[PDB]
């Protein structure tokens, strides 16, 4: 009976815990997606959706538990009999891998295809598209290592004692590990199979399930991994006998027809689309169909002190202060869907999460505009200034006009930069020469870490070793104060997880002080889950449903 005609479990019933639990295998889940994956190579994908769908592919090291709970963020032994062992100062990272383990032609899985796969996030020139966190860590700025297309001599800095041990001795401690060995770019790749730049045409599996077909801008069909031991994964219950992946649909003909039961889940997991959504929330079956999580997305406003008159702390204090929240948010979709208000970075699944709102914009939220003055004149900028907000098409031009008129209230006058969509963080934001280009002393923004821990989240936004002066970059201020640097590195020898908190905190409210980040909300989404589909629930490293844990009612 499709969702429309029967109640299911509740509003929010999978924010926090489980929907519909069953051990029940069987049967063909069918899900659904706009795009298309970015790559079926585990080392060269990036979308969160796709490193969800690596979690029935490839195994890992450590992998983020089946755990609808606060530790589900806390990544558990997958392919590693225990937690990665630390040793010197968070610098040395021991793993011994469970023995026996096939991949899916029925060859064994050794320490060696560990060290192949972390190797192969170094052949950048042929394996582009994936995170390169574990580059910096790993390298040898005196002796490069040049990935293991252009040498077979291995890398110096990973160790394997035998074919069930491997140990990871790292150019600096850090404290998030285990973090980076359960991204998919660390999933084992044995380099007898290694068919380098068209790996992801057939890519070895050592999850339950292996690629039966892809047919690009169309379709990804699943099957069972034969070789998979049930026995020996404490992560994936692998119901389904078969995924199939329908791909390519508009957006709105997706939220229909999977609300119409013919598709079961929405792998890409945008949520559903503004007509769907009136729909849904309107309806009290529907909303009994509906998951409303935080997706641990900040939305943000970046002030770029390399722009004047942004280069003044109290031109970027005046900003802070004149933002109408309350606008902002509406034009995020705020009047009821707007996401969540924040005044601070961190989002609340994280420990240093804390009380911080250094610029309030008085009683109503509208904006402290005789604060923003007082700062104008501190600036010798009393009356106001002009100045170039950059922003995509779309939602953030949206969310572009709603500072624009925030800030005319004060004088400051504000034109619109729009820049393309699809290389926005490449050569668009993302780029400090087109920032400097079209002189962008604003930015309108959206962030999400690319691992749940304070590290993961915030040093990518503020460290200045994080600069990415090539594109790429999410340090749009270009903020590189030493104190905060400092406190970063503190933080990452920090073996006591509460002092570490302590430290985070601190690091949070001096880049406030900055105030080159205005925070505007962290992002919420509507899932829609239909009710034949067992053990569904929002995964809260993902913000999305941890498609791997589903299967299908009887
Ligand atoms: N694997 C992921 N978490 N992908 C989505 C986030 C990627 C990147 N941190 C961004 O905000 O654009």
């Amino acid at each position: 009976r499709p969702a429309p005609t029967t109640a299911g479990a509740g509003w929010d019933a999978g924010v926090g815990a489980l929907v519909n639990p069953s051990r029940r295998r069987g049967g063909t889940l069918r899900l659904v997606s706009s795009a298309d994956v970015d790559s079926l190579d585990p080392a060269r994908t990036y979308y969160v959706w796709v490193w969800l769908l690596q979690r029935l592919l490839n195994r890992t090291l450590m992998a983020y538990p089946t755990d609808p709970g606060p530790a589900g963020l806390v990544p558990a032994p997958d392919l590693a009999e225990g937690p990665g062992e630390v040793s010197d100062g968070g610098r040395t990272w021991t793993y011994r891998l469970r023995r026996g383990l096939r991949y899916d032609d029925g060859t064994p899985i050794t320490s060696d295809d560990v060290r192949h796969a972390v190797q192969r996030v170094f052949a950048q020139d042929v394996l582009p598209g994936g995170p390169t966190y574990l580059i910096p860590l790993l390298d040898d700025p005196e002796r490069p290592y040049p990935g293991p297309y252009r040498t077979d001599e291995p890398l110096r800095s990973v160790l394997t004692p035998d074919e069930h041990t491997i140990v990871f001795r790292l150019t600096r401690p850090f404290s998030d590990f285990d973090h980076l060995m359960a991204q998919p770019c660390a999933a084992p790749v044995p380099r007898r199979s290694d068919t380098g730049a068209d790996y992801g045409r057939d890519p070895r599996s050592s999850g339950p399930y292996r690629v039966a077909r892809h047919e690009p801008d169309t379709l990804l069909h699943l099957e069972r991994n034969p070789h998979w031991d049930r026995a020996t994964d404490p992560i994936r219950p692998a119901l389904p006998d078969r995924v199939e992946l329908t791909i390519g649909l508009d957006v709105d003909v997706l939220d229909a027809r999977l609300i119409a039961g013919e598709f079961d889940i929405n792998l890409e997991g945008r949520g559903l689309q503004h007509a769907a959504q009136r729909r849904a929330t309107a309806d009290e079956v529907l909303r009994s169909h509906t998951d409303n999580p935080r997706t641990s997305f900040l939305h943000f406003v970046a002030m770029q002190p390399h722009i004047p008159p942004f280069d003044n702390v109290h031109v970027r204090r005046a900003v802070q202060y004149a933002a109408d929240k309350i606008l902002l948010q509406d034009a995020r979709g705020g009047p009821v869907n707007g996401g969540d208000l924040t005044t601070a970075l961190f989002p609340p699944t994280l420990p240093a999460h804390q009380d911080l709102d250094l610029y309030p914009t008085g009683p109503d939220l509208r904006g402290d505009l005789d604060a923003a003055r007082a700062e104008l004149a501190a600036a010798g900028l009393p009356d106001g200034f002009r100045a170039v907000i950059g922003t995509q098409r779309g939602k953030f031009r949206l969310v572009a006009d709603a500072v624009v008129e925030s800030l005319a209230r004060v004088g400051i006058e504000l034109t619109v930069k729009e820049l393309d969509v699809a290389t926005y963080f490449s050569l668009g934001a993302g780029h400090p020469e087109t920032v400097r280009e079209h002189g962008l002393g604003l930015l309108v923004t959206d962030w999400g870490a690319d691992f749940p821990t304070e590290y993961g989240f915030l040093a990518p936004l503020v460290d200045g070793r994080q600069i990415k002066r090539n594109g790429g970059n999410w340090n749009l201020p270009e903020l590189d104060d030493p104190e905060v640097n400092a406190l970063i590195d503190e933080t990452l020898h920090t073996t006591d997880p509460a002092a570490r908190a302590e430290l985070w905190r601190a690091v949070e409210r001096r880049v406030m002080e900055h105030a080159v980040l205005l925070p505007l909300v962290h992002d919420k989404t509507l899932h829609f889950r239909n009710p034949w589909v067992t053990n569904v629930y929002v995964h809260p490293a993902f913000g999305l449903y941890d498609i791997q844990a589903m299967g299908l009612a009887e």
